């Protein structure tokens, strides 16, 4: 529907990292939005599919680099898992469902060390969340370039 960005910190393996928190709300309910963002057959249609056990402690790997770890899964409310790539320090990313009324209050946030990679992964995000929106490059660059203006300008200070 509408979205704010907003910055955090967390403590993760590869230390103190700040971190990417993008909220959403949808008109759907939790329990489908969780199934949106967990069922593969779902996530399929929106992102990219994970393969591996999909379940705690398992772990996951999306076609085209990223593999990670199932830390924490608390359906149909939290989703945390870790998050590996090449030329990158390791990240965390987690996923709060949270009821607001009849529909549900997403909030996603990835945490990083590297200053860099905040940016780079608020952004990616972003794009990801429009096609689960849709679900529930010259014009997506220029999306994709004023999105890393407000989150550069919000890291900045």
């Amino acid at each position: 529907q509408a979205t704010e960005r907003a910055l955090g910190r967390r403590t993760i393996p590869a230390g103190e990292a700040r971190s990417i928190i993008i909220r959403q709300r949808y008109d759907a309910p939790v329990d489908e939005v969780w199934s949106a963002c967990t069922d593969p057959n779902r996530i399929n249609r929106w992102f990219i599919e994970p393969k591996g056990d999909l379940r705690e402690g398992g772990n996951f790997a999306l076609q085209g680099n990223a593999s990670g770890d199932i830390l924490r899964c608390e359906p149909p409310r939290r989703l945390t898992i870790s998050w590996v790539y090449e030329g990158k320090p390791d990240s965390e990313v987690e996923l709060r469902l949270s009821e607001e009324g009849d529909g549900t209050l997403l909030e996603l946030e990835h945490a990083t060390t590297s200053e860099q990679m905040l940016v780079e992964v608020g952004v990616g995000w972003e794009m990801a969340l429009d096609f689960l929106g849709m679900f529930i490059s010259p014009e997506m660059m220029r999306i994709s370039q004023e999105r890393g203006e407000a989150w550069a300008a919000l890291v900045h200070s």
